[PDB]
């Protein structure tokens, strides 16, 4: 069966972008986007081996929907990373957070000590907290993220 899709934000300011996503999800290190080039094509592929899943899963990670040529591709979106700007969702199949996050699992990544915006608290999104100063804490954060996503994959039939 087909590769699952993760949608992430395009704004180069966003905590996580196509520039630092692989380092974060695979190497277990947050890297500030300013210290990296921009990635114009807004696409990266990654592969992940899960404890409870037999075969490695190949993820398509995109910060845009210009390649969503068929509406059926929206069935393959297993996660959405959000910064809390609804405009991110403007060109999505489901453009309101209420509808979108009933359809796809949402994640809100931010730093501890930074207030989560009013509207984000109301959203059906899982909040994930990074440490401002202790980069070693990323290891636990990333393990937790993959544990969470694994349950989502299993629920969607990826075993």
């Amino acid at each position: 069966r087909k590769d699952p899709i993760i949608l992430i934000p395009s704004a180069a300011s966003s905590i996580l972008t196509v520039a630092n996503i692989k380092q974060f999800l695979l190497e277990s290190k947050y890297v500030n986007p300013r210290n990296l080039p921009s990635v114009p094509n807004g696409l990266v592929n990654i592969e992940k081996n899960f404890e409870r899943i037999s075969r490695p899963i190949r993820f398509i990670i995109v910060d845009n929907t210009r390649m969503f040529t068929k509406p059926e591709y929206w069935d393959r979106v297993v996660a959405i990373f959000t910064t809390g700007h609804t405009w991110q969702f403007n060109n999505y199949q489901w453009n309101s957070p209420q509808e979108l996050f009933q359809r796809c699992k949402g994640y809100y990544f931010h730093f501890a000590g930074d207030s989560v915006p009013q509207h984000v608290q109301q959203w059906n999104v899982e909040k994930v907290e990074l440490d401002k100063n202790k980069r070693f804490k990323d290891v636990e954060v990333v393990r937790y993220f993959w544990h969470s996503l694994e349950k989502e994959l299993i629920s969607r039939g990826y075993r």
